[PDB]
Order: structure tokens, then sequence, then C-alpha cells
């Protein structure tokens, strides 16, 4: 037993880190195949980036500016052109570590795995949850940006997440791997707003489920609601509604612990209503939100990919 | 900005996985070189487990009732050892995936990333701490034994735990790779006491200097303490005293931060004296003990592996 915020094994992606420069600007990019994607502003010297034409800047450059390095194996760049917010360089060599791959764009409340990188050389691996406002909760500094998220179907992997930016509040924002963002945000070094964040209800429940498997129990109440008097203390405490499609993905942890969901709220809105008393669930003192029922459902029958 | 609990990219630890079967028991092992390392109670029965005379029962074992699978690659048994808790197959056949690799016995308060596995395939990565009892709080399900706790410098792996069970805690317990238990436990399924836990003082004062590195630094206060005054408000919280030799290891954060280490402390006295009052730190309604002043400081300096 035990429940951890678990990461998925990142070798698949190690593999496809590439460093890219163009002029002094360095940071990641994913080779694939024989293309490397990369955020476009690696074309962008520190003062354009207060308001970057991307295309006048592009315009500038060829082939030969893009320097992508692969550990110390070097990659000739034939093509280039940009997608929405990505660069894709096309290289004279196939990635002979390619795994079986595909592009995904993932939803509010999904989880995935992301894999830091600074230069082109994996640093650490950590789970997130993309928030309902379309920024992550992640850890990047300077150099970070073109490290990736993912989730692994046991020998495909699906890459959702390229990183690009930081917002005013220690946030993170970036893009799909069409080069398009998650929420509102442009990549401009100018003040962006995010917007309220709230909590994700059904991935709360998953992990209150989690609890129950492993043991915590004291949370179970007595009490039972219903999904609009849950969903009327869902927005006083900024949750997402809850709504039938997630009662049904919540199904077989129903069925595990025999504990309807319907129970289950009614243990969270007491939850909400009365704080934790300086209790734990789990380890934690706040309810968690970023395990999917997923999650906790490969967590607790031993998923595993290769 | 930002910080994750972050683990180690895992790609060199997946390339030595493998499935160990004895009987009808499967576990993991670590391949490295021409030698298969898993826990030797993969030849008891269900129950053996209850009292295992493991030199009477590997006796009855051969070479070819051990059968090791790579993926589908599928090793020849050549010779079979027992050193202390664990099994060492020797294989007619060097892993090509070795890294460069070391066994170490790590120290209480240090943290290492697990990789854990089931029929020697990863299933997810996430990193912990050795307790002062010589337990670890993970994730592990029937079948993860044999998964393994590493570190990683740059290109060089440093093995430093392989699970092999669960205790009347929920919590866990392993050897160091030559099969010596981490604590005074034994491979047994009689019930077993850990002993009392105490929080890792040193790392909770590098993760306060990762918060205020990172901004938060509301818990910065006024006073200032001494180290006698300090610890005995530590036993009292049931804190690990407080050295010089642990001043001397947070030097680097405090040069960094402006912030005396003493004067750290005293922040932490209050909040131990007045807990948090509903606030959090770094996303925690807790004071975490799970990160290692190396940590904090390769988290906030970017350090890269390959
Ligand atoms: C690329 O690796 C880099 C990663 C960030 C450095 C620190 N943390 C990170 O995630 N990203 C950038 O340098 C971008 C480049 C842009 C997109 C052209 N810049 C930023 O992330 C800045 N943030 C930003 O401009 O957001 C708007 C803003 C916020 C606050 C105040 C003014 C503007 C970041 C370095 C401030
Ligand atoms: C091997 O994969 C397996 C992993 C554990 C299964 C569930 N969680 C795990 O980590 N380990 C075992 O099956 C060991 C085998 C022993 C060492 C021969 N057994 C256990 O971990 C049991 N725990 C145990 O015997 O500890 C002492 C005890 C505790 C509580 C009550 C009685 C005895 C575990 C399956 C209870």
């Amino acid at each position: 037993s035990g429940f951890r915020k678990m990461a998925f094994p990142s070798g698949k992606v190690e593999g496809c880190m590439v460093q890219v420069t163009c002029g002094t600007t360095t940071l990641n990019g994913l080779w694939l195949d024989d293309v490397v994607y990369c955020p476009r502003h690696v074309i962008c010297t520190s003062e354009d980036m207060l308001n970057p034409n991307y295309e006048d800047l592009l315009i500038r450059k060829s082939n030969h500016n893009f320097l992508v390095q692969a550990g110390n194996v070097q990659l000739r760049v034939i093509g280039h052109s940009m997608q929405n917010c990505v660069l894709k360089l096309k290289v004279d060599t196939a990635n002979p570590k390619t795994p079986k791959y595909k592009f995904v764009r993932i939803q509010p409340g999904q989880t995935f795995s992301v894999l830091a990188c600074y230069n082109g050389s994996p640093s650490g691996v950590y789970q997130c949850a993309m928030r309902p406002n379309f920024t992550i909760k992640g850890s990047f500094l300077n150099g970070s940006c073109g490290s990736v998220g993912f989730n692994i179907d046991y020998d495909c992997v699906s890459f959702c997440y390229m990183h690009h930016m930081e917002l005013p509040t220690g946030v993170h924002a970036g893009t799909d791997l069409e080069g398009n963002f998650y929420g509102p945000f442009v990549d401009r070094q100018t003040a962006q707003a995010a917007g309220t964040d709230t909590t994700i209800t059904v991935n709360v429940l998953a992990w209150l489920y989690a609890a129950v498997i492993n043991g915590d129990r004291w949370f179970l109440n007595r009490f039972t609601t219903t999904l609009n008097d849950f969903n009327l203390v869902a927005m006083k405490y900024n949750y997402e509604p809850l709504t039938q499609d997630h009662v049904d993905i919540l199904g077989p942890l129903s069925a595990q612990t025999g504990i309807a969901v319907l129970d289950m709220c009614a243990s969270l809105k007491e939850l909400l209503q009365n704080g934790m008393n300086g209790r734990t669930i789990l380890g934690s003192a706040l309810l968690e939100d970023e395990f999917t029922p997923f999650d906790v459902v490969r967590q607790c029958s031993g998923v595993t990919f290769q």
C-alpha cells in the first residue's frame, strides 16, 4: 500500500531531448524522427522578448543559424519552419531512439509528467496537473524552455506540453506540441493575467477514494448529499461543479470501496465546511487535486509500461 | 522558479530492471554486468514466509530453477549465491545497458528516487527520504519487491535501496544492494516494530531556504535563537537535534539568501510553537522534511545528468 505522487518512467523521453542554440540563446528541443521541436523564442534576444515580431525575426535566420546538439551527436539542419509558437527544425538524421509517440492536447484537470531539462540534459521528473486556468505549478529555471510534459500508455508516449514561460505568480505556461498555448497566454515578456483558478473536484474525490483504499477513513462520515446540494458547496469553495460524467468516471473506485460517490461527496462537503482540524489524509493537511481517477487506479493496481 | 518534489530521470535504471521467477513467486531484479540482484524471498512459498530457513530453502534450488526475463530477452543462469538478504544470480550475458554504477549504503535523512516495478517493468518514479527510523514511506504493491532506490551523479548511478517488505504502519523496509536491511528488520512475515520516528531538522531548514528563494517569506520572523535553545524546542517536537555539522551543510543556502541559519531556526521554532495558522509554505500546510540541502541547491541551480 501507500500513495505517492508518481511520475511516469522518463527513459523514453530522455532519449529525445536535445539542445537548440540560435545566437546566444540556448534551450531544449524534442527530437522525434527527423524533426526537432522547440519554443520559437529561441530566436529572440533579451530585448526582442519585450515585443517580438516572430515572422520578421525568423526571416533573418537560415538553417545554419540553428545549432542542434544531441549529447555530443550533432545534427545537420536542412529545413526550418514555425508552427504557431513552436519551431520545427528538419534534421538530416532520424532519432534512432524515437519511441512510439502521439501529440495530444490535454484537458484541464488531467495530469502529466514533466521532464525538466537544461542544455538538452534531463535534471528531474515530476507529476502535475493542468489547472482549470491552463497554468501548471512546475519547477522551471532559465534554460528550461523546451522541456516537455507527457503521459505513457504501455509503449506509446503521448506528448502534451512544452514549457515556454513563467507568469507573475510563479506559475508556468506553455503550449501543446503543435505550438498552441494552453490558455490565453502569448510568448511575449509582458504582464499577463492567468485568471481565477478552481480546485479539480473529481480529482479530490479520486484522492479520497485512494485514502480509503489505504486505510485512511476517519473522514468517512455518516451523511449523504445530492449533486445540486454538493454543487452549492462546491462554488462557495471554488471547486469545479461535479457532473454525472464525473460520477461515472469514479465508478470503478466506488465499486472497489463500496462507497457511493454521493456519500463520498458528503464527506468532502464536511471537510470543506469544517476543515481537517489538524488531521492529515495520506500525509497531507490539504485536500489534494492533482490525482485523476485513472492515476489512483493505476497506482492501486500496479499498471506497468515498456 | 517553483519548487517540486523531483525524482532523478529514471532511464539509466529502467535499462537494468528484469523479472525473476522461482517457483510461482515473481519479483523484480536488477541486472548489472552479468549479475542479477533480487530479494532472497523469491525462493519462498506463501507458507515459508512465516518463518523461512533461507539456507535450507536455497539448497533445494538449482540454477535452472531461476527464470530471469529481461523484457523478452531471456537470460541463462549459470551460478547463484545468497549475500545477506539478496540473491545474486550469475547470468551468461552482461547487460549491454549497464550504466556506470556504485552500491552505496545511505544515511538516515538522505533522499533517493524509487523506480517502482512489477514483473520487471517500470510503473512510476518518485522521491523520498530514508527516515531516521530506517523506514521509507513509499507506494508498493504485491510484486514490487526488487524495485530499487537510487541517486545519480552525472553519469554514475548510486544504488542505495532494494524493496523487501511492508510494515504494520503502511511503511516500507528494505536493504542496501549488499542485502543488509536498513534498520532492525528481518525478511519474515512476523510483526515487527519500526520504533519512534523523528523529523529531519536540517531538511526542514533546507526547505525553508527553498521557500525564501521562491518568494515565500511570511514566516521570516524577527527573532534569533541559539543551538541549545533551538534544540530544546526540537526534542519537544520530535525533531532531530541540530548540530554544527548541519549548520555548515546549510552554509551555501545561508550565503545565497543572506539569512543566518540561527535566524532561520528562530523562524522554525515559532512555526513549531504556533503552527501555520492555516497558511501554506511552498504549497504545503505541513513542515516538509524530505528535501536535503543538496536537493534544494540542485533544484535552484539546475544541475543536469547524462
Ligand atoms: C525559457 O526557458 C524561459 C523559462 C522561464 C525562466 C524563468 N522561469 C521560466 O519558466 N522563459 C522565458 O524566458 C520567457 C520568454 C518569453 C515567453 C518570450 N519569459 C518569461 O517566462 C518571463 N515571463 C513573462 O514574460 O510573463 C509575463 C510577465 C510576467 C511578470 C511580469 C512581466 C511580464 C519571465 C522570465 C518573467
Ligand atoms: C514483495 O513484493 C512484497 C511487497 C509487499 C506486498 C505489499 N506491500 C509490500 O511492500 N513483500 C512481501 O511480501 C514481504 C515478504 C517477507 C519479507 C518474507 N512480506 C511483507 O511485506 C508483509 N509484511 C510483513 O510480514 O511485516 C511484518 C508484519 C507486519 C504486520 C503484521 C504481521 C507481520 C506484508 C505483506 C504484510
